[PDB]
C-alpha cells in the first residue's frame, strides 16, 4: 500500500515470492508445485523447463531424463558480482519457503513429497550441477525441517502442560470438552512430529548417506557441515553414534575443506559441557585420528584439529 506501509514490514523480494507462491500454490497444486520444480532445474543452470503435460503425467525419471539433455559451469559456481549472493540466496529460500508452509502446506501429503523426490532423483545426477544444487538445497531443506520440529516441540510442552493441568481437575468426573480437545490437540501435534520425522527420513536415507561420500569435495563438505547443525540444534534425535559415525569417517577424508568441516562440527558439539555425555563413545573411537590432525599437513585444518583436542581436554 502506502510507503509507511511497505517499509515498516520488510518483506524480502524472497519473502514477497513466497506469499505468492503460497497464494498460487491454494489456488492450483498443480502450477504452483511445476513452478517450484522449474526453480530447482533453473538454479542447477539447465536451460530446459517442465510443461503441466510431464508433470501430470511424467515420473521424475523421465522429467530428470529429459532435463539431463538440455544442458549447454552452474548458477553455484559462477564468479562475478551478479552471482556472489546466488548461494546465500537460494539457501534463505528454502528456509522463507519451508517456515512459510509450517503450520499447513507442508502437512498436504503432496508439497513436500514432490520437492523431497525431485531432490533425491537431482542427487542420483551424472551431471556434477544437479548433484550438487539438489544436495544443497536438501541439506537446508532438512534444516528448516529440524526448525519446525523444534517450534512443534515448544508447542508440545505447552499442550502437554495445559492436558495435565485439566486431567487433575477432573479425576473422578466425566471427561469434559476441554480435557477432548487437548487430547485430540497432543495427538495432531505428535502426529505432525511423525510427519517431519518421515521427511527427515527420506532426506537423510535419500540424499545425505549416498552424497557424504560423494566424488565432488563441495558436495562431501556440505554434508559434514550440515550433520553438524542438525547434532547441535536436535541432539536428543541427531547426536549419537549412528550419525556420528558419518562425521568420523569422514576425519580420514582425502580433501583439507572436508576434514575442516568436520572439526568445525565437532567443536560446536564438545564446546556444549552437557551433551559431552553423549560423545564419550565417540572421543574413545576417534581420539586417534582427531589427535593425529594435530600435525595435519593442512595449517588450518592442524589448528581445527589444536582447537578441537583443547576443548575434549577441558571437559
Ligand atoms: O528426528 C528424530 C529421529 C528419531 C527419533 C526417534 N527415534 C526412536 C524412534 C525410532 C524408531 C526406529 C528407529 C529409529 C528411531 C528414532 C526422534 C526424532
Amino acid at each position: 500500500g502506502t510507503l509507511f506501509e511497505v517499509v515498516k514490514l520488510g518483506k524480502s523480494a524472497m519473502q514477497s515470492v513466497v506469499d505468492d507462491w503460497i497464494e498460487s500454490y491454494k489456488q492450483d497444486r498443480d502450477i504452483a508445485l511445476l513452478d517450484l520444480i522449474n526453480f530447482f532445474i533453473q538454479c542447477s543452470g539447465c536451460r530446459g523447463t517442465v510443461r503441466i503435460e510431464m508433470f501430470r503425467n511424467m515420473q521424475n525419471a523421465e522429467i530428470i531424463r529429459k532435463m539431463t539433455e538440455e544442458f549447454d559451469d552452474y548458477p553455484l559456481t559462477m564468479p562475478g558480482p551478479q552471482w556472489k549472493k546466488f548461494r546465500s540466496n537460494f539457501c534463505e529460500f528454502i528456509g522463507v519457503l519451508i517456515r512459510q508452509c509450517q503450520y499447513s502446506i507442508i502437512y498436504d501429503e503432496y508439497m513436500m513429497d514432490t520437492v523431497i523426490s525431485l531432490l533425491t532423483g537431482l542427487s542420483d545426477s551424472q551431471v556434477r550441477a544437479f548433484r550438487h544444487t539438489s544436495t544443497l538445497a536438501a541439506m537446508k531443506l532438512m534444516t528448516a525441517l529440524v526448525n519446525v520440529a523444534l517450534n512443534l516441540s515448544i508447542h508440545q510442552d505447552n499442550t502437554q502442560r495445559q492436558y495435565e493441568a485439566e486431567r487433575n481437575k477432573m479425576i473422578g468426573k466425566r471427561a469434559n470438552e476441554r480435557l477432548e480437545l487437548l487430547l485430540q490437540k497432543r495427538k495432531e501435534l505428535q502426529e505432525n512430529q511423525d510427519e517431519i520425522e518421515n521427511m527427515m527420513n527420506s532426506i537423510f536415507k535419500g540424499i545425505f548417506v549416498h552424497r557424504y561420500r560423494d566424488a565432488i569435495a563441495e558436495i562431501r563438505a556440505i554434508c559434514i557441515e550440515e550433520i553438524g547443525v542438525w547434532m547441535k540444534m536436535y541432539s536428543d534425535a541427531f547426536l549419537n553414534d549412528s550419525y556420528l559415525k558419518y562425521v568420523g569417517w569422514t576425519l580420514h577424508d582425502r580433501q583439507g575443506e572436508v576434514r575442516l568441516k568436520c572439526l568445525k562440527a565437532l567443536q560446536s558439539l564438545y564446546t556444549n559441557r552437557e551433551l559431552f555425555p553423549k560423545l564419550e563413545l565417540f572421543t574413545n573411537r576417534f581420539k586417534d585420528r582427531i589427535v593425529s590432525m594435530t600435525l595435519d599437513k593442512e595449517y588450518d585444518v592442524a589448528v581445527e584439529a589444536i582447537r578441537l583436542v583443547t576443548l575434549i581436554l577441558h571437559g
